[PDB]
């Protein structure tokens, strides 16, 4: 699924996501922009190191989850990679939260510091009703 700007943010709020270990809607939202444009089966292949990233948040398979395909990885989230592919997005959300709760935070996506750190993200959430 391809969402709409509004339509996550709400998504996002409605599954405990706003301040979510300090980080607004309007960081989550930067995210998931950037990492997918919105898109739950957004899948990335990395040749260098062979693992991929999975939907909406592009998680990497190396910790996050498990594809059975990327060596020596682990499966922090307890989830079959799979699960980040789906339209709905809670397991997703539940990953992305264990994700988070790690030392970095937010800053464990690079995509993240590149085009959301310290940048004006008011205009994500903007007339979202969030």
């Amino acid at each position: 699924k391809v969402f709409e700007r509004c339509e996550l943010a709400r998504t996002l709020k409605r599954l405990g996501m706003d301040g979510y270990r300090g980080i607004s809607l309007a960081n989550w939202m930067c995210l998931a922009k950037w990492e997918s444009g919105y898109n739950t089966r957004a899948t990335n292949y990395n040749a260098g190191d062979r693992s991929t990233d999975y939907g909406i948040f592009q998680i990497n398979s190396r910790y996050w989850c498990n594809d059975g395909k990327t060596p020596g990885a682990f499966n922090a989230c307890h989830l079959s990679c799979s699960a980040l592919l789906q339209d709905n997005i809670a397991d997703a959300v539940a990953c992305a939260k264990r994700v988070v709760r790690d030392p970095q935070g937010i800053r464990a996506w690079v995509a993240w510091r590149n085009r959301c750190q310290n940048r004006d993200v008011r205009q994500y959430v903007q007339g979202c009703g969030v």
